[PDB]
């Protein structure tokens, strides 16, 4: 009964609160590409999520590029499905635009603007929804101030014609990383949250100083994708940084879906290959970093 007890969610003095004013801090797994992967995604594998690792949200990665809805719409449907069983099991659901080589998010805003508006048509009026609206904004010439900012005032506008207050996640510049200028020169609407992303395999103690900052000048901060590898999503396991970035993410109240649920041949997946796609995984078929993710979950 996450979402009937917690129900409406906001932001007030930059923190994610329940409808009662409440800290609340949701915590669970993020697919892969829905275009690869979509196979794990599915009522009966996201209430053993609920279920067995106690996760009160689950992010849909639908990639827009790498063959995902740019090239293939048919994958919103897999969104779809992923929302209603979100709202069948009453946890929370991120709607995630997950742009990656397509590295500003103004490449296929029309496509987004679209693809918003018939979600937030959808599902406003339901309190589980959290749009995402792009996952990563990426490289030298994409920044806050002239790309990622204005494509937020587009994107923001068609979803609140709609669903006037459930929470938005933005991404920030270098890989959603780049908190300190967005929290700088923040958006007017008060249900915004940026997306701050890292990866176990990268020292982090400086990235934590600068989330630290973002949340010093009163942006609400969601770790919308973590992984305890190395930021290409393979590379290791690296579970004692990892677990510094879990403890951080605890004391500062953050919200987080970790990268991700697959049984791909990559640190950062979940499963083995095995792993059935419906659900009731036993130790042997979660990965090492899978078995650590379920732990932190449930010891939660
Ligand atoms: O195997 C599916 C698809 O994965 C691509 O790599 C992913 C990686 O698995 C994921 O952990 C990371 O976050 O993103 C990359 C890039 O999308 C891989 O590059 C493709 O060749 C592959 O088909």
């Amino acid at each position: 009964s996450v979402v009937e007890e917690h129900g409406q969610l906001s932001i007030s003095n930059g923190e994610l609160v329940n409808e009662r004013g409440e800290q609340v801090q949701l915590k669970g797994m993020s697919s892969h590409g829905l275009q690869w992967y979509g196979q794990f995604v599915n009522y009966e594998s996201m209430k053993w999520l609920r279920d067995d690792w106690g996760i009160n949200v689950f992010r849909a990665a639908m990639y827009t590029s790498s063959g995902g809805y740019i090239d293939d719409p048919s994958v919103k449907e897999k969104v779809k499905e992923a929302v209603e069983a979100a709202i069948d099991l009453d946890i929370y659901v991120i709607i995630d635009w997950h742009i990656l080589s397509d590295n500003d998010p103004n490449i296929y805003k029309e496509e987004a603007k679209d693809f918003f508006d018939e979600m937030s048509e959808l599902y406003g009026d339901y309190p589980n929804v959290i749009y995402e609206i792009a996952n990563e904004p990426n490289g030298s010439d994409v920044t806050w101030g002239n790309q990622i900012k204005p494509y937020a005032e587009e994107v923001i506008p068609i979803i609140r014609n709609n669903d006037p207050n459930n929470i938005i996640i933005v991404g920030t510049g270098t890989w959603s990383q780049d908190v300190h200028h967005a929290a700088d020169n923040q958006l007017a609407d008060p249900n915004v949250m940026y997306a701050f992303h890292f990866y176990a395999g990268t020292h982090g103690q400086n990235l934590r100083d600068q989330v630290d900052y973002a949340l010093d000048q009163g942006a609400a901060i969601f770790v919308s994708e973590w992984g305890t590898s190395a930021a290409t999503g393979d590379g290791g396991v690296f579970l004692d940084e990892a677990q510094v970035w879990i403890d951080f993410m605890d004391e500062r109240n953050l919200s987080w879906a970790n990268w991700s649920l697959t049984h791909k041949d990559e640190s950062s997946a979940a499963l083995m290959p095995g792993a059935n796609p419906t659900g009731g995984w036993t130790e042997a078929e979660l990965s090492p970093s899978g078995t650590f993710v379920r732990e932190k979950i449930r010891e939660s």
